[PDB]
């Protein structure tokens, strides 16, 4: 580490995300994860806390890298995930440790025939959600990539947003395209209209994904646009087409859905006004 190429203030802030090689055991042995930049593993923090460890030498600037770190480190929210820091090894590229995510991703999680989360539960996700986004965006961030895939459930079947800052990453290939121009592995079906045609991402863009996300969860995990090919999903929904209301989708969630798919990104609502809007309809709920 070189601490005269960071920045003078993000100096003092270092010493709180950098883990000492003494301090974390990481399982190698045994995968839990599989990214286009590396793989996760199982780790052993000391502090005894579990956590999963990510590789990402499958890495750029040293003094940018902890950098993003320490605005990662920065977040705290219970439905954001959280950077417990990074730890440098000697020979090798630095390890990111992140807690760890009993549940899984969000999108398997409510693809598993063994659990049977209820309507109300599904919503519930989608709240937690909505607040995790909340934060992310009162904090001027911007996701780009939000979908069931990319956030995780803890022990406590607490959503966390994840896949974000030394976390991001591409955990399910199937669903990003080749950009013709520019070469960029974009989420199509997750993406805004705008953001299709631009490659521009905002929190607005954000806001059409917790729309495509919700449906996901209301289907309980089903791919959408199957009938679709890749970027041919400007067309399809120029023809004046949204995603389809699931079977036990609210009407009241239905319509959350089609203003997080407004044509107009500032028209779209804030993720304030989903948190108030989704609150209200699972309030309406009973198990
Ligand atoms: C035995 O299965 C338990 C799950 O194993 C874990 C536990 N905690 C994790 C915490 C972070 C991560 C990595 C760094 N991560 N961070 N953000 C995301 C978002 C989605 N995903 C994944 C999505 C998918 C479809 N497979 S993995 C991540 O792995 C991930 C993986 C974990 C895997």
């Amino acid at each position: 580490i070189d601490l005269s190429a960071l920045n003078p203030e993000l100096v003092q802030a270092v010493q709180h995300v950098v883990i000492g090689p003494s301090s974390l055991i990481v399982h190698f042995n045994e995968v839990i994860g599989r990214g286009h930049f590396g793989c996760v593993y199982h780790g052993t923090l000391l502090d005894k806390i579990h956590c999963a460890v990510k590789s990402l030498n499958r890495i750029g600037e040293v003094s940018q890298f902890l950098t993003e770190g320490i605005i990662m480190k920065d977040f705290s929210h219970p439905n954001v995930l959280s950077l417990l820091g990074i730890c440098l090894r000697s020979e090798g590229s630095p390890l990111v440790v992140l807690p760890y995510m009993k549940h899984g991703d969000l999108r398997n999680f409510i693809r598993n025939e063994t659990h049977n989360p209820t309507v109300k539960d599904l919503i519930g996700f989608g709240l937690q959600v909505a607040k995790g986004m909340k934060y992310l965006a009162s904090k001027k961030f911007v996701h780009r990539d939000l979908a069931a895939r990319n956030c995780m459930l803890d022990e406590k079947f607490t959503v966390k947003v994840a896949d974000f800052g030394l976390a991001r990453d591409m955990y399910d290939k199937e669903y990003y395209s080749v950009h013709n121009k520019t070469g960029a592995k974009l989420p199509v079906k997750w993406m805004a209209l705008e953001s299709l045609q631009t490659q521009k991402f905002t929190t607005k863009s954000d806001v059409w994904s917790f729309g495509v996300l919700l449906w996901e969860l209301m289907t309980r995990g089903a791919p959408p646009y199957p009938d679709v090919n890749t970027f041919d999903i400007t067309v399809y929904l120029l023809q004046g087409r949204r995603l389809l209301q699931p079977e036990y989708c609210p009407d009241p969630l239905y319509e959350v859905m089609l203003k997080c798919w407004h044509p107009k990104a500032e028209m779209r609502p804030s993720f304030s006004e989903l948190v108030s809007r989704i609150s209200a309809i699972f309030s309406t709920f009973i198990g």
